[PDB]
């Protein structure tokens, strides 16, 4: 058996230097997404209340849900976004001016 054809095998590297890198950075935030929902929302209820069923989630709205979990600074300025359309003032104006008094002892009679 002949006309044997290689081609370059391996090409692994001779000078050492591997190297290492950890990755617990995204995996853990993304991994954790699937399982946690569901049995966060399994034992919570388990707890004795209640909430909805697990829906089916689509990858942006638990994306959305991540971000949530992961904003500790629950901002109060949403509801600044909201004063933008409240802040209401004037609403106990007047417009009606004060009586005084036209009184000098004026006698009606009769009663």
């Amino acid at each position: 058996i002949k006309l044997e054809k290689i081609e370059p095998p391996h090409y692994n590297h001779h000078w050492v230097r591997p190297l290492f890198l950890n990755y617990a950075y995204y995996l853990y935030e993304y991994r954790k997404n699937y399982y946690n929902d569901v049995i966060d929302y399994l034992n919570q209820r388990e707890k004795g209340i209640f909430r909805e069923p697990p829906r089916a989630q689509e990858w942006a709205e638990r994306a959305m849900r991540t971000y949530d979990e992961k904003n500790t600074d629950k901002s109060f300025k949403r509801s600044a976004d909201m004063k933008y359309i409240i802040n209401m003032r004037h609403e106990p104006r007047y417009y009606s001016y004060h009586t005084r008094a036209y009184y000098s002892l004026k006698y009606q009679k009769i009663l």
